């Protein structure tokens, strides 16, 4: 069951003055962070953040710390994005 423990945070509630470089300092005041993408939407939806970690255990601390964090005018939301080894069935 080790799929059902991911590593990569599902980060939603974001806005366009939330700039990248301090969402990646807040988390790798954590954890060693591996990759990072803050997906800019275009088309008017709530903007998010996959950011992944090198390590586990250090991204459970980076959910309760930054989960319902305020950040420049909206509080953010970090919630578990299971990361898949292999096996994707979504068509995205």
């Amino acid at each position: 069951m080790e799929d059902e423990m991911p590593k990569t945070l599902y980060v939603g509630n974001l806005s366009r003055d939330v700039t990248e470089a301090l969402i990646l300092q807040l988390f790798s005041q954590i954890g060693p962070c591996k990759n990072c993408k803050m997906i800019m939407d275009t088309a008017g939806n709530d903007p998010y953040c996959f950011v992944e970690f090198h390590e586990h255990r250090h991204a459970a601390a980076a959910l309760a710390a930054m989960n319902g964090r305020k950040i420049m005018g909206k509080e953010v939301k970090v919630n578990w994005a299971t990361t898949p080894s292999s096996q994707k069935k979504d068509t995205s």
